[PDB]
């Protein structure tokens, strides 16, 4: 039989989550979201099973000033993964050094924070000083501001690092915890503030979104797989499933 696949991934609503149970789960069965059900699709569709295995350091990846690199992207450079299945968004640093499928849902950046301030954009944010704002640290939207040249976006950049110890959050819980309890705007992925602000009617998007991008599943580079995942992302595409995942795992509306 075909190699068991090793899948790395991470905690994220609705992508993955642990399943709620009044009885014991083990491996697989732990685990339950729109990125569950994309694996059951693929996994179908190219012949394997798999073992889900949360990322060890708990990120998902960008490097250091050695261009060491940390999190999914690491579990894959290193092949400690097959692949990662995961809302792992497809960037240009990333894609030298792994081999991402096609995309399967596309998003932008924009700003996760309370309602009842004036503020209605990034250039808004970055101007006033009253509201501290920050990413999660070690993800592709932290990694932008880094890389950004557009001025304001560089000035924002520069507030984080300064206060990276404060400003920069361990993962979307902690950023969404911060957002409700202080004076804090989490910058982050659209589908993900769609998901949260029908469901806690407190938080509130501001301003549109600030770039777009993808989602893809990551595998090494010149993995066999990637092609075939590629394909099997284009049929679920095409044949509507995708949008049904989305529709599955995001409805229904729950705030005004
Ligand atoms: N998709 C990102 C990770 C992350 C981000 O950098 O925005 C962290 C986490 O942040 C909350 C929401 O944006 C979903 C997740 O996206 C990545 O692949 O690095």
């Amino acid at each position: 039989a075909n190699r068991t696949l090793i899948v790395t991934t991470i905690l994220e609503e609705p992508y993955v989550m642990y399943r709620k149970s009044d009885k014991p789960l083990y491996g697989n069965d732990r685990f339950e979201g729109y990125c569950l059900d994309l694996l059951k699709e693929l996994s179908n569709i190219l012949g394997f099973i798999y073992d889900v295995k949360l990322v060890p350091d708990g990120k998902y990846g960008a490097q250091n000033d050695k261009g060491e690199w940390n999190g999914m992207v690491k579990e894959l450079i290193d092949h400690r993964a097959d692949l990662a299945v995961a809302p792992l968004t497809i960037t240009y640093v990333r894609e030298k050094v792994i081999d991402f499928s096609k995309p399967f849902m596309t998003l932008g950046i924009s700003i996760l924070y309370r309602k009842g301030t004036p503020i209605d954009s990034a250039d808004d944010l970055a101007k006033q000083t009253k509201i501290e704002y920050g990413a999660v640290r070690d993800g592709s939207t932290m990694t932008f501001f880094k890389k950004s040249k557009i001025s304001t976006y560089e000035k924002m950049w520069a507030f984080m690092s300064s206060r990276q110890q404060t400003a920069l959050v361990r993962n979307s819980d902690e950023g969404i915890q911060r957002v409700l309890t202080t004076d804090y705007a989490l910058l982050m992925e659209s589908t993900s503030i769609e998901y949260v602000t029908q469901r806690n009617c407190n938080l509130t998007q501001i301003g549109g979104l600030i770039d777009s991008k993808g989602y893809g599943v990551g595998t090494p580079i010149g993995s066999p797989y990637r092609d075939k995942i590629t394909i099997a992302i284009l049929q679920l595409q095409e044949e509507g499933k995708l949008h049904m995942m989305k529709e599955k795992w995001w409805r229904g509306n729950g705030c005004p």
